[PDB]
């Protein structure tokens, strides 16, 4: 209508924005704005035409849209990231360019004011700890040149049965279009920090909350959830990786119920710099290790002792959390365009939510992609749904790695995304999730596996009786460490006759068949490797340190 011409929105950063993240809020963050980038984007779309013009992604269910827009109240449904960083629409052939150059506009005029405010929010509050006048020392040209050039926006257009075709025109001319385009900060590091030019190194860091010279970006991070705060009433449940592993069977919850306020006295007692309105300020202070080393020393012993005392009454707390991160196999007419967009969609924005919340932290939702950090009592059972909602709603890969709550963020999520990418989707058909296990230790375990051994396996009287040895796995775990001379077969009979009432004959019996049927989901090209997946899996599942 009105010489319709599809219009393809990319909007990229041109450091690994998200992929950066050091702690949990920060990505969180990262992936939200984005998401809002995009928002704005549209914003013109919708304004000049209307909703229904955009083709992907569907704005029926949008959060961002109902929120921001409408003004509805959908409360803390808008904490999660919906919107993709790529989009196409129908638009006139008259207003494309305007709408190219208006897009680019709010964007940059959106971001700027974001770092102005997160300037002001930072002096008034004194994480940049510095004097109130010298916040135009903040807005040097550098700095804002810095927010302005940060994200690349992408728009291209073509005139209008071969709409297949010129959608991957667009993709092409896309990816054209975009390419062309002191001390830097201590979270990203890509991109100089503030005043990291001006000062020098030592001093610097001193100038900071603690010891840590944020760039524009990383400030702007950093000021962001409080600028969510502002405009919805709405901030994330768990803050930090530490209060999504304490989910594990509600031990967090558990603990609070009984020991909770004591816990907090006997902390402030310690300090009052350890409690802020009447909690921890910090959740990893649930943990005895982090009183017996990290950073009045017998309140700190008291505090030891009661948190030990707890543990031996309501068990170990969890310190491991898993990063789940979802994948649409092979995948890159209008009408089909729009039905499939609708389904991917209702899939993200209404399946995984429903699936997800509350048990864990779903940071993205777009597309055929999930990003959610979960507790690992959870981590298993959550993937499995999202993978059948999805055949509902046609095949999907996920990584998932269960992790220490000490590890630095950004190379936990790298890795889960490798085993994402370079494990999962490298297995003939696909279709396929990939665990691993990264212990403290260093060592480090990965299975492949099928999405029906999980359902196969949580239907075993195996799994009861997992919870008749966890000797047993070490054995056949030890046997194809390398390969028994006997083969796979045999050794398992031995093994499980070994690690099993003359009814015992229905036992091992029974075990060792839905052994035989499980290896049949474990991914590998020959037994060995099905038995070494499956028993890692089963090793995984049973580990202590990990499920206490
Ligand atoms: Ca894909
Ligand atoms: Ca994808
Ligand atoms: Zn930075």
């Amino acid at each position: 209508v009105k010489d319709p011409t599809l219009l393809r929105i990319k909007i990229v950063p041109v450091q690994p924005f998200i992929a950066n993240s050091r702690k949990q809020l920060d990505l969180w963050a990262s992936s939200h704005l984005l998401s809002m980038l995009m928002y704005k984007a549209l914003e013109v779309i919708v304004d000049k035409f209307g909703p229904e013009h955009v083709i992907y992604p569907s704005l029926r269910d949008q959060p961002f849209f109902l929120k921001f827009y409408l003004g509805e109240n959908i409360g803390d449904e808008i904490l999660v990231a919906n919107l993709p960083n790529k989009a196409l629409a129908i638009v006139s052939g008259k207003e494309a360019e305007k709408i190219e150059e208006e897009i680019k506009k709010r964007i940059r005029d959106f971001l700027l004011q974001l770092y102005r405010e997160a300037v002001d929010w930072a002096v008034e509050n004194g994480v940049v700890k510095v004097d109130r006048s010298e916040k135009d020392s903040m807005l040097k040209e550098a700095y804002l040149k810095i927010v302005r050039e940060y994200f690349t926006v992408s728009i291209t257009w073509v005139s209008l049965a071969i709409y297949p075709l010129l959608v991957k025109i667009l993709d092409s001319l896309g990816e054209r279009k975009v390419t062309e385009e002191g001390w830097k900060c201590h979270v990203c590091g890509e991109n100089l920090a503030i005043f990291g030019d001006m000062y020098d190194h030592d001093n610097l860091k001193s100038l900071w909350l603690d010891e840590e010279p944020l760039c524009p970006m990383c400030l702007i991070k950093r000021y962001y959830p409080v600028w969510i705060r502002s405009k919805t009433g709405q901030k994330i449940r768990f803050e930090s990786v530490v209060d999504v592993a304490l989910l594990y069977k509600n031990w967090r919850k558990i603990f609070d119920e009984k020991y909770g306020k004591d816990l907090v006295s006997k902390a402030r007692e310690v300090s009052e710099d350890f409690v802020k309105d009447n909690m921890l300020v910090d959740s990893d202070l649930y943990y005895s290790s982090t009183w017996e080393s990290g950073l009045d020393e017998e309140k700190v012993k008291e505090v030891v002792d009661f948190l030990n005392a707890a543990y031996k009454e309501i068990g170990n707390p969890p310190k491991y959390y898993a990063i789940l991160v979802m994948d649409g196999d092979d995948m890159g007419t209008p009408q089909v365009h729009v039905a499939i967009s609708q389904a991917l969609a209702n899939f993200s924005i209404r399946e995984v939510r429903s699936v997800v919340k509350d048990e864990g932290l779903l940071i993205y939702a777009g597309g055929d992609d999930v990003l959610a950090i979960l507790p690992v009592d959870k981590a298993l059972e959550v993937a499995y749904k999202i993978r059948k909602e999805f055949g509902k709603s046609w095949k999907l890969s996920a990584g998932i790695l269960i992790v220490h709550y000490k590890h630095p963020l950004y190379d936990a999520l790298e890795k889960a995304r490798d085993l994402l990418n370079n494990k999962a989707k490298n297995v003939p058909g696909k279709d396929t999730l990939a665990i691993g296990l990264l212990k403290r230790s260093g060592s480090y375990y990965i299975s492949l596996v099928g999405w029906e051994l999980i359902r196969v396996f949580y239907n075993s009287e195996l799994r009861k009786k997992l919870l008749v040895g966890k000797r047993f796995i070490y054995h056949v775990l030890r046997e194809v460490d390398t390969w028994p001379k006997v083969g796979i077969d045999e050794m398992l009979k031995f093994e499980v006759i070994r690690h099993i009432k003359e009814e015992t004959k229905e036992l091992r019996e029974k075990i060792y068949g839905e052994i035989k049927d499980l290896l049949e989901h474990v991914r590998g090209n020959n037994e060995v490797e099905k038995v070494r997946g499956l028993f890692t899996f089963l090793k995984i599942i049973t580990d202590a340190e990990v499920f206490p």
